[PDB]
């Protein structure tokens, strides 16, 4: 355990942090043609082992996500048992996102997965994931938030999306976030998605975007100074722009690095100094995350023992970035300075 000490993390899918024997069990039961009969063999085909590209990454989530989608006990049994993962890994306060349309297949367009035409709207689903987050929070004390996803192909719905964050926003739900292709180009202004951010910058809803993965500074850029996010996921080709990346480091921009995933979706050829070292090293604000577990093959000690041994990382500098984790979370003044306490007290400060 590189480090063994209460960590934070908030970046995080629950699309991509499912145990492959709840697909199995969900794929059987509703008689769904999964790629894979045996819980190991399933981990084969969805699991990655060498770099591939963004498309394929985001393919990958059509092998399974049919057993899921449109089916109430998966969707809210998955939310517990991530929870319970990451309780097991020494986690304490976790920010988890999930597109609600693509956990639907009524009232949404298109339905996604191929599904037929039911009665679980996206609606429903963020009622379910957070009671599955508050059944988990009470079996394994760990505090666990819902961001909901905004598709870049889908800008249709992301006015219900920021909307949804508004009603449930005293249950589990903190922010709002813009997920998806975004190698599609121009994804970020399209209509749709804006009128989101600007509805959530009037009712206080809060920001987070995925920009940087595997796109220019532009992307970032907009993000930025569009849609006015507050934190960035995959902030890592901001380095392209030095520009602008002082600029957020002046603003005390949050970054979402996710290590070992910026490596398996090629977001980070191995040759390259990666982005989080000298984030590292001008002591900007950033944390370590997941990202997608499942289909990395991972568990969040594989994203602090990919620092630790190859980017020079010190216990130190792992409290630093877990505490800034913590006053960048989503969480209110009150309960983010009883999460900072915990940190304090178990850090030695
Ligand atoms: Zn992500």
């Amino acid at each position: 355990p590189a480090f063994d000490k209460p960590k934070v993390e908030l970046h995080v899918h629950l699309d991509g942090s499912i145990k492959p024997e709840t697909i199995l069990y969900y794929g059987r039961r509703r008689g769904i043609a999964l790629p894979a009969n045996t819980a190991e063999g399933l981990l084969n085909v969805i699991g990655m082992d060498k770099p591939l590209t963004l498309p394929d990454f985001l393919a990958k989530f059509d092998y399974y996500m049919p057993a899921i989608a449109g089916c109430r006990e998966a969707i809210k049994r998955i939310a517990y048992e991530f929870v319970e993962m990451k309780a097991k890994e020494g986690v304490v306060y976790v920010e988890v996102r999930y597109s609600p349309h693509l956990l639907a297949n009524s009232k949404v367009e298109p339905i996604p997965w191929n599904q037929a035409e039911g009665d679980l709207t996206p609606d429903e689903v963020v009622a379910l994931v957070g009671q599955g987050l508050q059944e988990g929070e009470r079996d394994f004390g760990v505090k666990a938030r819902s961001i909901l996803c905004c598709m870049r192909h889908q800008p249709n719905w992301s006015p219900k999306v920021v909307e949804l964050c508004k009603k449930y926003q005293q249950q589990t739900v903190v922010a709002i976030d813009l997920a998806g292709d975004e190698t599609i180009p121009g994804s970020s202004l399209l209509p749709g998605h804006v009128q989101a951010y600007q509805e959530a910058v009037k009712s206080g809803i809060h920001r987070t975007v995925h920009a940087g993965e595997v796109g220019s500074a532009e992307v970032v850029k907009e993000a930025v100074d569009i849609l006015k996010t507050e934190r960035l996921g995959h902030g890592y080709h901001t380095l392209e722009d030095q520009a602008l990346y002082n600029r957020l480091r002046q603003e005390n921009m949050h970054f979402e690095i996710c290590p070992w995933s910026s490596y398996l979706t090629g977001a980070w050829k191995p040759d390259t100094e990666h982005a989080v070292i000298r984030l590292k090293n001008d002591q900007a604000n950033y944390s370590l995350n997941t990202d997608d577990p499942l289909i990395f093959k991972s568990t969040l000690d594989t994203d602090y023992q990919m620092t630790k041994r190859d980017m020079g990382f010190t216990e130190e500098e792992f409290k630093r970035l877990n505490i800034n984790a913590a006053k960048s979370s989503f969480l209110p003044e009150d309960e983010k300075r009883e999460l900072l306490d915990l940190l304090y007290k178990a850090y030695g400060m």
